[PDB]
């Protein structure tokens, strides 16, 4: 096709976004052309059908080989990576003309994504990619947890300077007890604040502090509740990347 | 001894934060005793004498035989440690009582300290410890990154829970006219701002945007330089350390 969408799945080792990347492709193909991308050198297994797969070149197990330990062959596979920087940026930019969809799968080590410079130079120079960045429920157990949880999805913005969407994965896992108490926070403007000043700590007035962002110029972002098992959120998240490549 | 103070270094791995810990061990030794701490259990090397060691209870490396791939292999490692935590921290207090300094070395995948439960429960536990957040210097190459490794070091701040100070580390790697730029987006307030003005993009009006925290109420922080090599910083740091378990 040619919408010439490019989503970007952002998240740690855990969360189920290889998953999450996979099923939501399975439910665009239905209407688009979609093409994956697996920019990540230590995942054990893709349940799609990557067009481009870093693995091909490098994977942190051969590596490790050479003596290294996972710490140093985790950032030396993508110290290589960065001899194809071009090579894989123009496949990328290749795939984006011939699709509808492709979907980005980033390192199961996000910071690895965040800091390395394979994956931000990757980002300044794709067109307009969305983000969508991944977050387990298992995280959610405290006030502190949901302003952290959004902050962080805030600096995922600056270090790859691309909108960034929070969502949380595995939805179907919530009681529904669960599911009614993660939406109040994160919904609600005040509320969250709100709940943020029974906490009689300093680190806690502290975290009452960072409650910052307030109206326009400087506005909060709907965040998704998705699910691969159920397909629950995946219409909001297409809406939502035909409402991003319009208006941005 | 007794000072009974906890610093806890944070930082990706590439950073140089367990070399640092040792030889900002090493240079405290002369007037203080000192115990070391590994919380990582995919580090190859220590260049000191570890008191507490998690390689001991289980490695990614010997994991990675049962058939998980280096993702998985370090989610595992932190869950299998969590069998543990009770004993971690007993054991973590009391070096507290028996030191002048207990020095934290975190994982070096800074996301299995800031996301899984072992590390995030284990600093909600400890007494006031204070947080070094280290940086590369190579990471910084436009305004962009300053405001970004400045706020990272925030958020690790909300998560943990504790005073966090940034540091550059290896600054014997600067030229000096590397020196002098990194220290003018830093110290001055202003300046800062000032350059974070001529950028015409959204996302970049965006990150001007993000420049925000202003004057008390919400303090900025002193920015540390800091070098195994050379040993800079380090009475800085250890200055930074008396200043904060005396007034906090």
């Amino acid at each position: 096709g040619m919408a010439s969408m490019i989503v970007v799945f952002v998240g740690t080792a855990g969360s189920g976004k290889t998953t999450l990347t996979g099923e939501f492709g399975r439910y665009l193909e239905d209407n688009y052309k979609v093409a994956y991308v697996n920019l990540d050198t230590g995942v054990k297994e893709l349940p799609y059908e990557p067009s481009i797969d870093v693995r091909e070149f490098v994977t942190v197990e051969e590596i490790m080989r050479e003596g290294y330990g996972p710490n140093g062959a985790i950032v030396e596979s993508y110290d290589r990576l960065m001899e194809k920087f071009n090579e894989y940026l123009n496949k990328i930019l290749r795939l984006e003309k011939e699709n509808d969809y492709v979907l980005i799968d980033t390192p199961g080590q996000m910071e690895t994504f965040l800091f390395h410079e394979f994956g931000v130079r990757l980002m300044e120079n794709l067109p307009y990619p969305l983000v969508v960045y991944i977050s387990d429920p298992e995280i959610l157990k405290k006030p502190n947890d949901y302003c952290f949880v959004r902050f962080f999805a805030l600096l995922i913005d600056l270090r790859l300077g691309a909108t960034t969407i929070p969502a949380l994965n595995k939805v179907d896992l919530l009681s529904e007890e669960e599911k009614e108490r993660h939406r109040k926070y994160f919904e609600d403007i005040d509320y969250l604040t709100a709940r943020l000043k029974l906490d009689p700590s300093m680190q806690g007035l502290m975290a009452y502090k960072m409650c910052s962002m307030m109206t326009e110029v400087l506005p909060p972002v709907r965040v998704l509740y998705l699910s691969a098992k159920t397909r629950e959120g995946f219409e909001d998240l297409e809406t939502l990347a035909y409402e991003h490549y319009c208006t941005c």
